[PDB]
């Protein structure tokens, strides 16, 4: 890989995100070791693994669940063992029970909490890489800018000197990252954003559908994808700053692999500011129909995107 970082999502402690605390093998299950040596025989040497807020931190600003914390360090030996790296992705949306951060509820300072006890559990740990929030949204891009900057704020004051993936707003898409349609871009409330251990990336996601939501298995062109990476990587680079491409998926028919192909290739060619990306995703629990699984069979048989991203790897 010419990119740092390349890899997968492992899918399936954040399922069932209505159950709290849910139990797990029930509602949630964290990944089998063999996930992970699968994808590292692939050339993968990042994971990253999506967890909830509520699971880990059973009531704001309190302590971690011992029994989370257990199944993510048991999860970081895996990825260890197999020389990759470990993004801990809370993967919240910006919520907590279902409230938006910024709301009475659920304070900024709460999420600067969660992270400050991540951190100081992780500060030691050079595989780990801290992915701050999956796609906040509902939430101005200035609010959640000063809720990134606290939570930043946060962990570097423990001494973690660990790698930071910082979203935007509005599902963190790539493509919408520069609109003032509706207010304040991404692009400009990020800006503000300090970090005094120069240590952060900006995490972006990118769907090929209509509307980006991934919900379709269509790709709307066989270029849209580095087409809709273009202002992004622009601002990254203008900013002298890195992004890391988060979640993106393309489905398994002609036009899409080209796009897949053509997206990957301008990561490439971009690598000057694009750290790497995680496709999303495996995991052992996506139903037969799922068009974006890279979860190999029970069969042991690659699937179809697994043949791109590989050569990429
Ligand atoms: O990206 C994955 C994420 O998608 C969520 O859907 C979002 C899309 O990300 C987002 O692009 C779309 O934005 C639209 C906007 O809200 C409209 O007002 C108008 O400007 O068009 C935009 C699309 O070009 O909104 C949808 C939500 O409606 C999924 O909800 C989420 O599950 C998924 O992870
Ligand atoms: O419907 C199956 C399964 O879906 C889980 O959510 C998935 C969702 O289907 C997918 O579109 C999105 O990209 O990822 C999420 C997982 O983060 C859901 O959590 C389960 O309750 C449900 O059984």
């Amino acid at each position: 890989h010419m990119l740092k970082y390349v890899g997968v999502n492992l899918s399936g402690a954040e399922f069932n995100s209505r159950k709290k605390p849910g139990t797990l093998f029930k509602d949630y299950t964290y990944p089998a070791a063999s996930d992970f040596s699968y994808f590292a025989g692939k050339g993968m040497n990042t994971i990253r693994l999506p967890f909830l807020w509520e699971r880990v931190q059973p009531e704001l600003n309190g302590p971690l669940d011992q029994a989370q914390l257990g199944l993510i360090k048991k999860s970081l030996e895996a990825a260890k063992a197999n020389k990759q790296y470990l993004i801990l992705d809370l993967h919240n949306y910006a919520t907590y029970s279902g409230k938006r951060i910024g709301t009475s509820d659920v304070p900024a300072g709460a999420l600067a909490d969660l992270w400050r006890r991540l951190a100081l559990e992780f500060k030691d740990d050079k595989a780990v890489i801290f992915g701050l929030m999956n796609e906040p949204n509902g939430i101005s891009a200035p609010d959640w800018a000063n809720a990134a900057q606290g939570t930043i704020t946060a962990i570097r004051k423990t001494g973690a000197k660990n790698l930071i993936l910082v979203p935007g707003t509005a599902y963190t898409g790539a493509h919408s990252w520069r609109s003032t349609s509706y207010g304040v871009s991404n692009a400009k409330a990020l800006e503000i954003l300090k970090d005094p251990g120069n240590n952060l990336a900006f995490e972006a996601h990118q769907y090929l559908d209509k509307d980006y939501s991934g919900t379709k298995p269509v790709c709307t062109s066989d270029s849209v994808g580095q087409e809709k990476l273009q202002g992004f990587t622009s601002w990254l680079r203008e900013n002298k700053q890195k992004g890391f491409l988060g979640e993106f998926a393309t489905a398994n028919n002609p036009v899409c692999d080209k796009a897949l192909e053509g997206m990957l290739t301008y990561m490439e060619k971009n690598s000057d500011v694009w750290l790497g990306w995680t496709w999303w995703a495996a995991g052992a629990w996506w139903k037969p129909d799922y068009p974006f699984t890279v979860q190999p069979g029970k069969d042991g048989s690659d699937k179809p995107q697994m043949a791109i991203l590989s050569k990429y790897a």
